């Protein structure tokens, strides 16, 4: 199938820092898993990410919805890509947000 990357952040604290990358996720923007783990996907982005967008995301978290977004990520080395952003929400049985999953997919064509 098509390229793709998988993330998995933890929505029990309170900004959702990242607790599992795919190998592809490190591969495509540059990073290590020292540099990732235990952040919030946030890092990702620059001075082109468009603002309007990130609210989509930031929103969408906070109500407990899935959302999909296009943004402008940087990889490590500065230079750009563009991300399909894809969130969704894990719920326990109690209807509680336990951990948000996110796919990236390099739609810079
Ligand atoms: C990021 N992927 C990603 C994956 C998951 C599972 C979640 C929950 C979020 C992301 N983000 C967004 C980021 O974590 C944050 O929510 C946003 O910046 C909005 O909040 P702020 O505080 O900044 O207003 C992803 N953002 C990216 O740029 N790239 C991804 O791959």
């Amino acid at each position: 199938g098509l390229r793709h990357t998988f993330v998995v952040a933890d929505a029990t604290l309170p900004d959702c820092p990242l607790v599992y990358a795919s190998e592809g996720f490190y591969a495509m923007t540059g990073y290590g898993p020292d540099e990732v783990l235990g952040h919030n996907c946030r890092f990702l982005q620059g001075e082109g990410t468009d603002p309007k967008e990130v609210q989509k995301i930031r929103d969408a978290i906070k109500k407990g919805e899935a959302c999909s977004v296009r943004l402008l990520n940087y990889r490590k080395d500065g230079t750009p890509f563009w991300n399909l952003l894809t969130v969704t929400p894990i719920k326990t049985p109690d209807g509680r947000v336990s951990k948000f999953v996110g796919v990236q997919v390099d739609v810079t064509s």
